[PDB]
């Protein structure tokens, strides 16, 4: 089997991206953050505290013939950003893009967290790392490409999102009609349950490469791109009056400035991604300062090649016996 599903923006700035997903009998589509740093399926539900859903569609297991309470079964996560979330679990027929998964573990949502409240356009997560971060107790559940995963035609699925456009995941297979030249494939480490890589290098605009490791992870419900504070200072030490912001939390730069691209290294091939992606726009309604998207990773512990650098790129998940990552130019 395979699937295929069209991933969309949420808004102007790529802050994250909504793929439709089909849960229960009859369907209930619900509009999923698709998350290869995380490893839980959980939804706005019917079983959210009332005053902490505002505008998500929510999922009712009630109505869905397929549905089953996993009894004894709870789940609570925390994001990296400081968001979480937690509540119960149900089992459940989820289908993405035509593939289908039965007894899939559908995460029922009791309690969000302020910023998911905030965000309309997010009805909950699917997780896409590996199974063993999965938060489901006492029995932890698997992600539903782990599930899928036998019955696809090929153990893999493929990230390709778009630049201010929709893009696509696909599981089971690889569309060689969207990427350029090859694909460079790469080590992975499944240690800390991420699709965590080593980068050879990086060069900033037309400078020169500059050859050295970067260990980080595929994070496709990351916005940005996070990387060790040298590299991040070398970055915007090539744009007129930027700076780090204490106040607002990273790095800044003025509005009218041209941003340069960035180059990041996979084994011997390199991806850029062009400046534009890196500007997310005023800090606030009207200013002149406009947010980095790339920052330093220093205070997380961990560098994140978020959505600022997987948007430049067609990004295969290969869950073979022994996963790896591909990357190609698109």
């Amino acid at each position: 089997s395979t699937g295929s599903a069209t991933t969309t923006p949420i808004d102007s700035l790529d802050d994250a991206y909504i793929t439709p997903v089909q849960i229960g009998t009859p369907a209930q589509t619900l509009n999923l953050d698709f998350d290869t740093g995380s490893s839980d399926l959980w939804v706005f539900s019917s079983e959210t505290t009332a005053s902490e859903v505002d505008g998500q569609t929510i999922y009712t297991p009630s109505k869905s013939t397929t549905a089953k309470l996993l009894s004894g079964a709870t789940w609570s996560i925390s994001y990296g950003d400081g968001s979480s979330s937690s509540g119960d679990v149900y089992t459940d027929t989820v289908s993405v893009g035509g593939l289908t998964v039965t007894g899939q573990a559908v995460e029922s949502a009791k309690k969000v967290s302020s910023s998911f409240t905030e965000d309309s356009t997010i009805d909950g997560l699917l997780g896409l790392a590996f199974s063993t971060l999965n938060t489901v107790s006492p029995t932890q559940q698997k992600t539903f490409f782990d599930n899928a995963k036998a019955s696809l035609d090929s153990p893999v699925f493929t990230a390709d999102l778009g630049y201010h456009a929709p893009g696509t995941y696909n599981f089971g297979f690889i569309d060689t009609t969207a990427y350029t030249g090859s694909i460079t494939y790469t080590a992975v480490s499944t240690k800390q349950g991420f699709w965590e890589w080593t980068s050879t290098g990086y060069a900033v605009g037309s400078g020169t490469f500059k050859s050295t490791s970067i260990d980080g992870i595929a994070d496709t419900g990351t916005t940005l791109l996070y990387l060790p504070a040298t590299v991040v200072s070398a970055y915007w030490a090539q744009v007129s009056g930027a700076k780090s912001s204490s106040s607002v939390g990273g790095y800044v730069f003025p509005c009218s400035a041209t941003l340069p691209s960035f180059t990041f290294g996979v084994g011997s091939a390199r991806i850029v991604i062009p400046g534009d992606y890196i500007d997310f726009g005023p800090i606030s309604t009207g200013s002149s300062s406009c947010f980095g998207g790339i920052q330093s990773s220093a205070g997380i512990g961990i560098n994140i090649f978020g959505d600022v650098a997987l948007k430049a790129a067609f990004v295969v998940f290969n869950g073979a016996t022994t996963p790896t990552l591909g990357f190609a130019s698109k």
